[PDB]
């Protein structure tokens, strides 16, 4: 068996809420999160939340984990997909996802790029590693159920594991989205912080959170370059600017309906009559990227 | 600020004043990319040429980081300011090796692996200076000497002259493989010759010798195998036959050739259509087979 390191090894899972929501765009969906644990202690390092099953959830929480912790030297992802059971993930979303179009890219071929190695089974047979997924469901995406799903505060939403159930009996009850995700940003924070883990690494004493800090240390990691991340984010169809270096985006699909306009001073009197959006959809309200049809930075379009 | 070896590469085309028959048959002036390593002036890769396209670049550059590494802080420069670059930084028609190619874009490519681009010759922000040299001896330029007028071109060398057709040299062209041959070889004396009066040699050692001394200090890390393998040309979807073979149409400038493939693999895969990730100069030999929607499965010989 080879020596694991914190950030070494992490594994990707789904899990679908057992939570009514009203979703952004005036839809009640039951929403589904993609998180990426850390093999080794267990602690959640990242998640993206979606209306539905789509790699964006998969590339976006990738980049926050490595935006927040760094790329290891032996960089591992796991994507167990024996069965086929992460055939809905990997499946890319129509490009109208937000009304305006994106760019038809691949997010698994980032991940290589950048150093991860991919797995699609639950072992690592180079290295003699084989539980990338806990045996404990609770120290699994499963362990989530308590802290966000049975929260008091999603108890009129809550629906249970009832694989037939009715949206149309809980729009009156929805929970609101911003309310959910609130709620999920705490339900995991205290996965990760409760005590008297039942683990090897933990002994029935400390949290993942305690043996995370403490490995973590250990490890030596490269933080992502500006460009590394920017590249992790969707690329939009070029859009058209205007002489008064400014630009549209008729934003709907699975978000909030609206028509934001971006504008900087650099976009007018640079020599650009398109530009190629590069965004985040939880930040497509506030910042954009922009680039050339060739792929040169030219600035940081800011909303108006 | 000490600039270390490998941390700032400097990349440079250069126009041959010999004559080449082609693999395709034509007789041409080769093109070649050049990467040097701005703080010991020594080469690091190249890749030659028919014509000025952007898959020279991609290639020079995978086999720089295959063999030295990718360092901590990683800038690359590619001066065009002057326009230069402007025909290097175009690709060429899909069907330029006959077969079809995915328009990929080389470009996002190294800075998803870590590397800092600048389009001028100077590196913003830190006292290093600028990336081209003043004895133009140590640049690109240095290399005419070792290359296009080494004695075993003598024939086919045109001299400088833009206006020279291929007229007196359809016979008298020095055939690819020779010349590639004579390229390497510069290359290699230009790196080795010693006396160098740069201030890092002080007119004693070589630039292989203070880029071995220097280099000896840089923290570097190795492109993985699916790093190197996502460098390579993505070649259009093919039908992976039942027998566990499939067939490229090898040409356009290279010479046509119709090879065949295998790998058991295949079979034991439900795979009818693969992707073929390939090196041009590997083509006769090896290809990297990947599922239609990005999940390797093998590496098929040349049968």
């Amino acid at each position: 068996v080879e020596h694991l390191d914190a950030m070494q090894w992490i594994n990707g899972d789904g899990y679908l809420h057992n939570v009514f929501v009203r979703w952004f765009n005036g839809d009640v969906i039951r929403p589904k999160t993609w998180f990426w644990q850390d093999v080794k202690t267990r602690k959640i390092l990242g998640w993206r939340c979606d209306v539905s099953e789509n790699i964006d959830s998969i590339r976006l929480s990738f980049m926050d984990v490595v935006t927040r912790y760094g790329i290891p030297e032996d960089f591992h992802i796991t994507i167990d997909n024996t069965r086929g059971a992460a055939n809905k993930w990997l499946t890319g979303g129509a490009p109208n996802r937000y009304r305006f179009k994106v760019k038809e890219d691949d997010p698994k071929g980032l991940f290589l790029l950048m150093g991860a190695k991919m797995h699609w089974t639950s072992v690592v047979a180079g290295k003699g590693w084989g539980q990338a997924k806990p045996v404990e469901r609770a120290f699994g995406v499963g362990g989530l159920e308590e802290y966000v799903d049975k929260h008091p505060a999603l108890a009129g939403a809550y629906t249970g594991p009832n694989p037939q159930a009715k949206p149309d009996n809980y729009g009156d009850r929805a929970v609101d989205a911003e309310l959910f995700l609130k709620t999920l940003a705490e339900g995991v924070a205290m996965f990760n912080a409760r005590t008297g883990r039942e683990t090897e690494m933990c002994g029935g004493k400390l949290s993942f959170d305690d043996v995370f800090e403490r490995e973590y240390a250990r490890t030596i990691v490269r933080k992502p370059t500006e460009e590394q991340k920017r590249m992790l984010l969707l690329p939009a169809e070029a859009v058209n600017v205007s002489r008064k270096g400014e630009f549209t985006l008729k934003v709907g699909g699975s978000l909030k309906g609206a028509k934001n306009v971006y504008y900087n001073m650099a976009l007018m009197n640079a020599g650009v009559k398109k530009v190629v959006v590069r965004f985040d959809p939880q930040q497509l309200h506030s910042t954009v990227y922009c680039y050339t049809l060739d792929g040169r930075f030219i600035c940081e379009a800011e909303c108006l």
